[PDB]
C-alpha cells in the first residue's frame, strides 16, 4: 500500500532466492558487503554464524568501524612521538605537619630541582613556609587549586607547557575541602589534560572516597572522548586500598602497573619505614597513584623523597614521591 | 607479605563482618554508598539483587554518571533553546537532464527563496546553466564539494552562518564520483555540523552504498562524541531501501519518522506522481533523508519542488525537495 516499489531492471532474473551452510554463507556474506571470504570467516566465527546478524554487525557495529574505512577509504602520529619522554612527579607533602616545615620544604625543592620532571602534582600545601616552594616558578609555571584554604593542592609545569585553562571543582561530599584540580594545556603540538586531587582521607570516609574517584573517572572519560590523540594524567594523593578501586575506563592505565608492578615501587606511605608518623603497628598503603591516557604506551616508574634530611633526621613528608616517566 | 597493611583505628570494633536477604541488602548497599534505600532499589532490582555488582556498577558504569555527579556535586542549556528554530532543506535537482536544464534551474532558485531554508543541500549539481544557483549568494554562502567534475554537491547556509571549515571525502569505493561534504560552523554559539552525500546510485551498488552508509554514521559518531551539545545534520540523496538501512548511533533521527512518519510526505522520488522519468511501471522510493543530533527535539517535514513549470510543463528534479524544521 504504501511500501516502497523498486526499479525493473528489464534483462534481471525474475525471481530473487530464499537456509545455508558454512562455505555458502562465507560467500553470501563476502558477496553481499563485497568482502573476501576470509574477512567473512571473522565475524561469522564469532556469532555462531548468525548471518543475518552479521550483516548488521558489519554495517552497525561500532568495532567495525576500521573495517569499514577500509571497505570505503582502503595530530600526533606515532614516529613524531618515538624519541618523545615525558615526567611526571607526585607528592603529598605534608605541609600540615608543622615540624620542621621550612627544612623540610627546602628539601622538597632541592629534589624537585634533581629530579627534574616536565609536570608536578602537589598534595597538602599550606600557606606558611610556602616560599621554597614559590621559588620553583623559575622553572615552573605554578597553579594553585585553592589559595586562602588551610591547605589545598598545587600542579607545577615546566615553561614549555602552554596552559589554555585552569579549573578547580569542589567536591560537595568533602568535609576537608577536597577538590578536582584540571589543568588543560599543551606541549608543543601534542594535548595534554592534567587532573589532580586528594581525595576524601582515612579509611571511614571510602563512600566519599569512592565516590569521588569513579567522578573522577567520569570526567577523565569525557576528556577522552572529546580530546583524542591527547595525553590525559589522572592522579595524586587518593587513599585508595587496593579493593576500593572500581572499573577505569578503556585506554586508561596504572603506570605503577604498567611499569611491572614492581614490590620494591609499590608503597609510597609506608610507616614501617618513613618514621615521620609512628603507630604501635606498622601500616603500608599505595595511597598516590598516577593514571594515564593517550599516544604514549610505555612507562618507567620510580619513587622519589626517601632520603632522610641530615639537619633534623626526618623525611620530607611521610608520603614518598611517585616519578613516572612515560615514553613510546 | 606484599599486601598493604590498614592502619589501626583503636577505638574500633575489633572484627569486620561477613550472606543477606533482600532489605539486609538494600540497606547495606545504602550504608556502604552513602546513597538511600530507594536508589539502592533501582540498581538492586536490575541485577538480581547483586549487591557486589550493583556496587561496581554504581561506582564503575558508565550509566550512573549522573547519579554519581548527584553524589559528589549534589554551551545551551535549554531556556535559550527554546523559541528558536532552524530549517534544513535537501534537494537532488536532476543537473545531469540537459531537457529544459536553465528554466528547471530558474524554478529550482525560485523555490529555494519561496521556502527560505537556513541551511540547503543539493545533489546533481552541474556547472552547465549553474547561472541562478550562483545567484543564491546573494542570501547564501555556496559550497560547492567538487566543482571540475560532471557532477557534484553544494552546501549553502544562511549569511548568520559562521564557516569554520570545509572538508570533501571522496569514496574510494564509488565509481560514481560521490563524496562526503562536510560543512563545520555555529549559528550564535551553537555550534553545527553539516554533513551532505550522495551515496551510490541503483539496487545494484547496494554494497558500495550501504559501506558508504554505516561509513558516514561513524563519521557522524565521532563528531558527536567530540562535540557535545552540537547540531549534527547528515543527509542527503542516499538511495536507500527501507533493508539497507542500518543501526544508527544513539541520539541520532530520521527526521520523516520523527515528524510522525507521514506516508503524505514519504516518498521523494516517485515515478507515479513525477514524470520527468517514464518506465513501464511505476515506481517509488525514500531516497532521500535527513538525521539529525543535538538539543533540538521536534520536527515539522514537508516536500517541496511538487509543482509542474508552466513554461515547459515538467517538474524542476525527478526528486522531490525534503524541508524539515527542528525546534524545541
Amino acid at each position: 500500500e504504501d511500501s516502497e516499489v523498486e526499479i525493473e531492471i528489464l534483462d534481471e532474473p525474475e525471481q530473487g532466492k530464499l537456509s545455508m551452510s558454512d562455505e555458502q554463507k562465507l560467500h553470501e556474506f563476502a558477496i553481499i558487503t563485497a568482502t573476501d571470504e576470509a574477512f567473512a570467516q571473522s565475524i561469522l566465527q564469532d556469532v555462531d554464524w548468525d548471518l543475518k546478524k552479521a550483516l548488521d554487525v558489519f554495517y552497525g557495529s561500532e568495532a567495525f568501524a576500521e573495517a569499514r574505512s577500509a571497505a570505503v577509504m582502503g595530530v600526533m602520529t606515532a614516529e613524531d612521538l618515538k624519541g618523545f619522554e615525558v615526567s611526571v612527579m607526585s607528592w603529598n607533602i605534608d605541609g600540615l605537619d608543622g615540624r620542621s616545615l621550612l627544612t623540610r620544604m627546602k628539601a622538597v625543592a632541592h629534589i624537585v630541582k634533581n629530579v627534574n620532571p616536565d609536570i608536578l602534582f602537589l598534595q597538602e600545601v599550606v600557606d606558611r613556609d610556602l616560599a621554597p616552594i614559590d621559588k620553583l616558578q623559575s622553572l615552573y609555571k605554578i597553579y594553585y587549586s585553592n589559595k586562602g584554604c588551610q591547605y589545598y593542592t598545587a600542579i607545577l609545569v615546566s615553561k614549555m607547557f602552554d596552559v589554555e585553562k585552569h579549573d578547580v571543582i569542589h567536591f560537595q561530599n568533602s568535609g576537608m575541602y577536597r577538590t578536582l584540580q584540571i589543568l588543560e594545556g599543551s606541549i608543543g603540538g601534542l594535548k595534554v589534560f592534567l587532573l589532580n586531587t586528594h581525595l576524601e582521607s582515612t579509611r571511614e570516609h571510602r563512600p566519599q572516597r569512592c565516590a569521588q574517584f569513579g567522578f573522577c573517572m567520569d570526567k577523565v572519560r569525557e576528556i577522552i572522548a572529546q580530546n583524542p590523540g591527547a595525553l590525559v594524567f589522572f592522579g595524586g594523593d587518593l587513599n585508595l586500598r587496593d579493593e576500593e578501586v572500581s572499573r577505569v575506563p578503556d585506554g586508561v592505565k596504572d603506570a605503577w602497573e604498567a611499569a611491572g608492578s614492581d614490590n620494591k615501587t609499590k608503597f609510597t606511605w609506608d610507616t614501617f619505614k618513613n618514621d615521620n608518623k609512628q603507630g604501635f603497628h606498622g601500616a603500608k598503603m599505595r595511597f598516590d597513584r598516577l593514571y594515564w591516557s593517550g599516544p604514549l604506551d610505555k612507562v618507567k616508574f620510580t619513587l622519589e623523597g626517601r632520603q632522610r634530611i641530615r639537619s633534623c633526621l626526618c623525611f620530607p613528608s611521610d608520603h614518598w614521591a611517585i616519578n613516572a616517566t612515560f615514553f613510546a
